[PDB]
């Protein structure tokens, strides 16, 4: 494993944090790569992409994707002015982060019908500090662990459906865990 952190890794930016529970070991490989091992950690988040993200990237990824209880597989990033975090959910574990939220709209995108949500964070903790801030979702129907994310497809729809992003911060392929096991091996593009 590495530090939890954030750098840059074979000309990627990647970000990998952990709430200090244990449990889980993050390894960056060449080009675009990463894996994540994990057996009953704690929560953390980790993935290669870029700094700062785009509002018209195409991101692709590949690889394996195996959780084992809560887990996501998503593009996942951060606004600024408005303070947002957002998902594109590629696939998940035994939990769907959508469960009891809003929802805001569907769009179609790279293969699936997508459905759009909005949630929010109470003072938590953000790029920026402790804050209180709405989270953009979208959650794929049709699973899967490859493929390419037309990320303005997102963020158009959001858009048209009044949930505003600002300046794009970091925007990743993260592999992201809550109080579960699981391995995961991506390498993005």
């Amino acid at each position: 494993t590495i530090q939890p952190g954030t750098g840059y890794n074979n000309g990627y930016f990647y970000s990998y944090w952990n709430d200090g529970h244990g449990g889980v070991t993050y390894t960056n490989g060449p080009g675009g790569q990463f894996s994540v091992n994990w057996s009953n950690s704690g929560n953390f988040v980790g993935g290669k992409g870029w700094q700062p993200g785009t509002k018209n990237k195409v991101i692709n990824f590949s690889g394996s994707y195996n959780p084992n209880g809560n887990s996501y597989l998503s593009v996942f990033g951060w606004s600024r002015n408005p303070l947002i975090e957002y998902y594109i959910v590629e696939n998940f574990g035994t939990y769907n982060p959508s469960t009891g939220a809003t929802k805001l709209g569907e769009v179609t995108s790279d293969g699936s019908v997508y459905d759009i949500y909005r949630t929010q964070r109470v003072n938590q903790p953000s790029i920026i500090g402790t804050a209180t801030f709405y989270q953009y979702w979208s959650v794929r129907r049709n699973h899967r662990s490859s493929g390419s994310v037309n990320t303005a497809n997102h963020f158009n729809a959001w858009a048209q459906q009044g949930l505003t992003l600002g300046t794009m911060d970091y925007q990743i392929v993260a592999v992201e865990g809550y109080f579960s096991s699981g391995s995961a091996s991506i390498t993005v593009s």
